[PDB]
């Protein structure tokens, strides 16, 4: 009952989006996923998302926003009560500009607000292929 939509598609569950889009500001690049969680049912739910892995090349860092916009490498949102309309939900990754390419990784999954262990709603991995992801 709880997706992750990208662009004007909802994301098979465990799905992998890629993202090569990047912009450069001195010296540093950042690159940016963007997306929805929707809660299908007439009821509304509370949840926390969660970076439940990270790969980064070596001076990265990553800022999640869910419900709030986090600072730098912190990897758990507040709650959310999320409904049909559904929450944004955006991953930017910032790194040193290189002539060599590299692919970040992270996986993002919505947990019910108890956040135990195996009760994810829903999981996307996302990859940042920087200049061909190496």
């Amino acid at each position: 009952q709880v997706v992750i939509k990208v662009g004007d598609a909802i994301l098979e569950n465990n799905a992998t989006v890629d993202i090569t889009a990047f912009t450069t500001e001195d010296g540093t690049e950042e690159m940016k996923f963007k997306g929805m969680v929707i809660n299908q049912s007439a009821t509304p739910i509370n949840v926390i998302g969660k970076i439940t892995k990270q790969e980064m090349i070596g001076d990265g860092h990553f800022a999640l926003c869910f419900g709030q916009c986090m600072l730098p490498n912190v990897s758990v949102s507040p709650v959310v009560e999320v409904g049909g309309e559904g929450e944004p939900l955006s991953l930017r990754y910032t790194f040193p500009v290189s002539n060599e390419g590299h692919t970040g990784a992270f996986t993002f999954s919505c947990f019910p607000e108890s956040g135990a262990p195996g009760t994810e709603l829903a999981t996307v991995n996302i990859n940042f292929k920087y200049k061909g992801g190496g």
